[PDB]
């Protein structure tokens, strides 16, 4: 476990997305950005996202999709309601920098914190809802799916505490969701491509006080789970069990993804420390959707 870290000075970073040359394209949800950090060292800001740009994900259009979450009020805190646009799903020309809002509600409901995505091998697209803090009380947890062509959004989870990262089995048989407060993954069996089949487990509880955020899969199937307070990466087996636990160095570690060769480099958000990190990964990567395969 070599570390190194590429970048810094980044305002909460969040969404690492691994090119395949090594580059990272992240969100900054503090500055309301999308950033490119090259090997190299330099770093460019891709494009203005205002709110909260929260997760990202390379789609099958080559653009870049986005969970906002609206925005936040700062570390992060409940919004103050002007520092609050409502939540959406978006998509931003990696090129341009255009960005467009392709879905602020689900049937007569707004969306209120999106949070991390992932896209299925037909081009669907599964995302969390953390939900926002108000005052005296705060919204539930919830997963929705984004049919393939971006034609109708649909509820699949609704009611949990809330939800933050969120990934797919090797077979895209089983969706994954971490729910923060609790440090409890839960597991979702899924009878097609979309759809939630009875509505699923929490198949790893972690003792003690630590909280869960994003999330990426392993090709052995194991889900490697950003853990808050704690500061490390949580591996947890389909099985649930909790297979190791890797110290970061940060309370507020937030996310990770596989890239590198053989996807045996994990690239982890310190956002605490405004970090962007590399480290050695015993195990590869399972390759996303349209980034890797
Ligand atoms: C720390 C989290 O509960 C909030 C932001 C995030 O998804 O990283
Ligand atoms: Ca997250
Ligand atoms: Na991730």
């Amino acid at each position: 476990s070599n570390v190194r870290v590429l970048a810094t000075d980044l305002a909460f970073p969040e969404g690492p997305v691994v090119m395949p040359d090594g580059s990272v394209v992240l969100v900054e949800i503090r500055a309301q950005q999308l950033t490119r950090v090259w090997p190299d060292g330099r770093k460019e800001v891709v494009a203005k996202v205002p709110g909260g740009p929260n997760g990202a994900a390379l789609g099958p259009d080559g653009k870049m999709y986005i969970c906002n979450n609206g925005g936040f009020g700062w570390m992060p805190g409940a919004p103050a309601p002007h520092e609050y646009i409502g939540g959406s799903i978006q998509r931003v020309d990696l090129q341009s920098g255009e960005v467009e809002t392709l879905f602020d509600k689900c049937g007569e409901h707004p969306l209120k914190g999106p949070n991390d995505l992932v896209f299925d091998k037909h081009g669907g697209l599964w995302f969390t809802d953390l939900g926002k803090r108000r005052a005296r009380d705060m919204d539930v947890g919830a997963a929705y799916y984004i049919k393939p062509g971006m034609t109708e959004i649909t509820e699949q989870v609704f009611g949990t505490l809330p939800l933050n990262g969120i990934g797919l089995s090797p077979d895209e048989a089983t969706m994954y969701a971490a729910e923060t407060p609790t440090g409890r993954l839960w597991a979702f069996d899924l009878s097609g491509p979309g759809e939630v089949k009875p509505k699923g487990k929490p198949i790893c509880g972690l003792g003690g006080y630590q909280m869960f955020d994003s999330l990426a899969v392993e090709a052995s199937g194991n889900v490697c789970v950003a853990t808050l307070v704690s500061g490390c990466i949580s591996v947890i087996a389909p099985d649930g069990t909790l297979v190791e636990q890797v110290p970061t160095g940060d309370r507020v570690t937030t996310n990770i993804a596989f890239g590198g060769p053989d996807l045996k480099t994990a690239y982890i958000t310190l956002s605490g420390k405004g970090e962007l990190i590399a480290m050695d990964w015993s195990r590869p990567g399972l390759p996303l959707n349209f980034l890797n395969k």
